[PDB]
């Protein structure tokens, strides 16, 4: 994966409201900033229940949206990063509709996981009880193929019908997502869900010998086509690190709630704890289209005696100080759960969960770019979004507070903003001195301050970051200062704000 910063959109809800204004948008307003981009789900449906994940026909771009060709036109341009969901498909795909019409005669009843296909042999209450579940109850519904009442295998709703990777139906409808994929010059798949996408009898079926072997098949298929893949799971971070050294690519989801901590508390000791151990084989992000996800530093919420990389308390008080800090909206937008702990996303923009502060948000993307791994800048977070409360309400739906429609008009008004020519100004940097292309190196005091820096063939950057400088919400003292090397000698800029820095 290229090594340069990367944008994350809805194709609809940055510009006009298609593929080819999203493109015009990348193309001459962020210029130099973003090299790349992920484009959120744009297959038919890109409206549904889950915004785009829950299409019905993954291999036919929404027509609202634009076409394949439109991909295609961007790569020449961008590299591209799309999502391929591996682990389950709609209810209403051709496919399984002809299996509830025609049953174990339909050409696609292999392709579908039942109770059955798992476990031919029957299951003990332990072999259910200990599959890894991300929603209540067993996953299984009720479905009559023909006429016959199954239990049809679905880890999240029972909209969505887990497919058996292990079929060759189940592999060839996979295939043609791929193939579509590189015939229109995409780059980067994300494998949604990929993490649930092989089952065995007996195993949590999450990320069991049998998920990697099912990784690892993907990946060869995906070079094969000039596809690289990258998982996304979210673990106890001890996982992480696990799963990282069995694949190509993960993404870094400690490092959202790490730099929200330290910047609230002015702690750098659990960053350092994770930059030493931390998988480098990462995509970096700090907003995602999703909530900001806590689950990620706390302890394992399996075995509850597996602790973070902050203790519990600070789990929930990292919660509690995205409500103090957005005045109740993130508290309107998250669903309680009588207890933090419990707790998986909290809804709020990045920017508004930093109480809008300009010196600590400049300061986190700062960190995010200076840590190994591929930088992603989520669409919102690249405008220094607010909470949109006006589209929550709308919607009731929790995550759209964190998922503004932005007009052409509204980009270029942000654009304005110094925050956001900050952030242009520091995605360029990160893109254009080589130091970054070169060997990483970090020291530390002890809990007050930890230096990045990176040396390379013609320039070397460090950047200093001491949230303990600039504490509150209102403060305006810069908390990470930089310094670096490039053909003009030697440089430094203490207020990534108003000095942002470039590059000769």
């Amino acid at each position: 994966m290229k090594n340069k910063v990367q944008l994350i959109t809805y194709a609809d809800r940055l510009g006009d409201g298609t593929i080819k204004s999203m493109t015009d948008i990348l193309r001459t307003r962020f210029d130099g900033v973003y090299d790349g981009v992920h484009i959120l789900p744009f297959f038919t449906p890109f409206d549904g229940a889950d915004a785009g994940f829950d299409p019905i026909d993954h291999t036919k771009v929404d027509e609202r949206l634009g076409s394949w060709d439109d991909v295609a036109e961007l790569s020449k341009t961008h590299n591209i990063m799309v999502d391929a969901i591996v682990n389950h498909m709609s209810w209403e795909s051709k496919q399984f509709q002809d299996v509830l019409a025609k049953g174990e005669e339909s050409e696609y009843y292999p392709m579908f996981l039942t109770m059955s296909s798992v476990f031919p042999n029957g299951a003990t209450e332990e072999d259910l009880a200990g599959i890894y579940r991300p929603r209540p109850g067993l996953p299984f519904t009720h479905y009559k193929f023909a006429g016959k009442t199954r239990l049809v295998w679905v880890s999240f709703t029972p909209q969505q019908v887990d497919i058996d990777t292990d079929s060759d139906k189940g592999w060839e409808y996979l295939m043609s997502i791929f193939d579509q994929m590189a015939a229109s010059h995409v780059s980067y798949i994300r494998l949604d869900a990929v993490g649930y996408g092989a089952k065995e009898a007996g195993t949590s079926c999450f990320m069991t010998p049998k998920t990697f072997k099912l990784i690892s098949r993907l990946r060869e298929e995906g070079v094969k086509r000039g596809l690289e893949i990258l998982i996304e799971v979210h673990s106890y971070y001890k996982k992480q690190v696990e799963i990282a050294s069995k694949v190509d690519r993960v993404y870094d989801f400690a490092l959202p709630p790490l730099l929200l901590h330290a910047l609230s508390t002015g702690h750098v000791e659990p960053v350092a704890h994770w930059t030493d151990i931390r998988p480098n084989n990462a995509v970096t992000v700090l907003d995602t289209h999703d909530g900001i996800g806590v689950i990620d530093i706390g302890s394992d919420q399996l075995d509850r005696s597996l602790k973070g990389l902050v203790p519990d308390e600070d789990v929930d008080n990292l919660v509690n100080t995205i409500h103090a800090n957005t005045h109740g909206e993130s508290q309107a937008a998250t669903g309680a759960a009588a207890s933090n702990l419990d707790l998986y996303f909290v809804n709020s923009t990045y920017y508004s969960a930093l109480g809008c502060n300009d010196q600590h948000y400049i300061a986190a993307r700062a960190v995010q770019f200076f840590l190994p791994g591929v930088p992603q800048v989520y669409y919102v977070g690249a405008l220094a979004g607010k909470n949109d409360m006006e589209l929550l309400r709308k919607t009731n739906n929790g995550r759209d507070i964190n998922r503004h429609y932005y007009s052409t008009a509204e980009i270029d008004e942000n654009l304005k903003r110094p925050v956001v020519k900050a952030l242009n100004a520091l995605a360029k940097f990160r893109n254009e001195l080589d130091a970054f292309d070169g060997t990483f190196s970090y020291t530390t005091d002890d809990d007050t301050s930890i230096s990045f820096t990176w040396r390379g063939e013609t320039s070397q950057a460090t950047l200093t970051f001491e949230p303990k400088r600039g504490l509150g919400v209102d403060n305006t003292t810069p908390v990470a200062m930089l310094e670096w090397e490039d053909s003009a000698g030697d440089h430094r800029s203490d207020d990534l704000i108003a000095n942002p820095p470039v590059v000769a």
